[PDB]
């Protein structure tokens, strides 16, 4: 008497939707294209939960959250370090390992009724006003569902699916900047004023706010950091072309991290540093009409790195959509209705709160103590 719902993409959203779902008492099956990452056979290291994040994991599984969530790192505010090293305190997130929250959350599936298909690539969906047919490449091969969320990240095989059912307002744009993983190795010795074996303060994000570029460093649970650099790629491109070049750059703009970081290790991350492709995606409606199908997550609205929360953003979009289904006594029509309106509304302003801090934190860099003067 249950009503089945496909879920493709089994990334961070993905996985948070079919714990909701399963909860709710649906039939769920997860999809995938990837392989169980679980096993031996990530754009990030750690990141940062917002507490709007953590109540949205807390109201759809309370009991696991617990456990899910007690290695993460609370941080008291943000550390400013100018160009002389001086660090200032501003105080207000929690950071957590990416790899390690995806898995629990794949854990906690498996003590659920949700059905795990790896290795399962959505090609195509015949839309219909039951149920819906899900052409998957596994060799192809179809299953029916009452409905499809699509969790499948910013390239959504499921949103282009969806736009030949309904006329989709849609708009994606490649944007200039790049980010570099950079690395902050734990200290030798435990270090008491900090609880560990931590080069700086492990309960702030640090930023070395520049000029159109920054530097980010976030703690992780053995001591180390995780820490990331954001610039243009035309700008990083130019500095690549020579080790030297690279290497005099970091140490001109981030002197204080010449002591906690391998710089002859940094040079080679920034060089060899891989083709990334950041792009911003937007879209009107998120659902296809009778309830048939809704976008959460990326696939609705993949946003710039660290002047948007992404992840955060998905877990909100899970909790918000859960609480309309409530609301509407598990009328999907109604709810994924109500849902396209009223998160529409919420994403105009969460990416003009985005632009404002990227102008206030990057654009708007130009005191001596943040631009450097040669
Ligand atoms: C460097 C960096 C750091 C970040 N740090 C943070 C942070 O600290 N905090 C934060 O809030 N946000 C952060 N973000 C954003 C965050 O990573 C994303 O918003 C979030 O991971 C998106 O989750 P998702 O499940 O919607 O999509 P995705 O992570 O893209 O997963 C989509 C899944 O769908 C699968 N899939 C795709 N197509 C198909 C198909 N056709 N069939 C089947 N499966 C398919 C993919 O294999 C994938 O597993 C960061 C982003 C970047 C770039
Ligand atoms: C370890 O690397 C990351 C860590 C955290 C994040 S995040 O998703 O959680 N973004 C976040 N931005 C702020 C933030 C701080 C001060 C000023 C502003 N502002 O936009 O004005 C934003 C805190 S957390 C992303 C990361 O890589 C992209």
């Amino acid at each position: 008497m249950s009503e089945s719902v496909a879920i493709i993409g089994a990334g961070l959203v993905g996985c948070l939707a079919a714990l909701a779902f399963s909860k709710e008492g649906y039939n769920v099956t997860l999809y995938d294209f990837r392989q169980d990452p679980r096993l031996d056979t990530l754009k990030s290291i750690n990141l940062a939960i917002s507490a709007r994040g953590i109540d949205a994991l807390k109201s759809i599984d309370p009991d696991a959250c617990e456990h899910i969530l007690q290695d993460m790192i609370p941080m008291k505010g943000r550390m400013i370090h100018d160009l002389k090293g001086r660090q200032e305190s501003q105080l207000y997130i929690n950071s957590i390992n990416r790899s390690v929250l995806n898995n629990s959350l794949l854990d906690e599936l498996e003590k659920s009724t949700t059905e795990l298909k790896f290795g399962h690539k959505l090609v195509k969906i015949e839309w219909t006003d039951d149920k819906q047919i899900c052409h998957f490449a596994i060799t192809p091969h179809t299953e029916k569902y009452d409905f499809v969320i699509g969790c499948d990240g910013a390239y959504s095989a499921t949103r282009s699916q969806m736009q030949r059912k309904v006329e989709m307002d849609f708009s994606q744009e490649y944007m200039n900047l790049r980010y570099i993983e950079l690395y902050i190795p734990p200290t030798e010795e435990f270090k008491p004023n900090y609880g560990g074996n931590f080069a700086i303060a492990p309960d702030h994000l640090h930023i070395w706010p520049r000029h159109k570029f920054m530097l980010i460093a976030l703690a992780n649970s053995d001591g180390s950091f995780t820490s990331t650099f954001f610039g243009s790629k035309d700008q990083i491109s130019d500095l690549i072309t020579s080790k030297s070049r690279v290497r005099e750059f970091l140490i001109e703009n981030f002197p204080d991290i010449i002591n906690i970081m391998d710089l002859d290790d940094a040079v080679k991350r920034f060089i060899t540093y891989p083709k990334e492709s950041l792009v911003c995606v937007n879209c009107k409606p998120y659902d296809v009409p009778g309830g048939k199908a809704i976008l959460l997550g990326d696939a609705a609205h993949a946003m710039v790195p660290f002047y948007g929360q992404g992840m955060n953003c998905g877990f909100e979009d899970v909790r918000i959509l859960m609480a309309l289904l409530k609301k509407h006594s598990g009328d999907r029509s109604r709810a994924f209705t109500e849902y396209t309106q009223t998160r529409h509304k919420d994403l105009v302003s969460i990416t003009e709160l985005a632009k404002r801090n990227y102008k206030e934190m990057s654009h708007d860099v130009t005191s001596k103590r943040f631009l450097l003067r040669k």
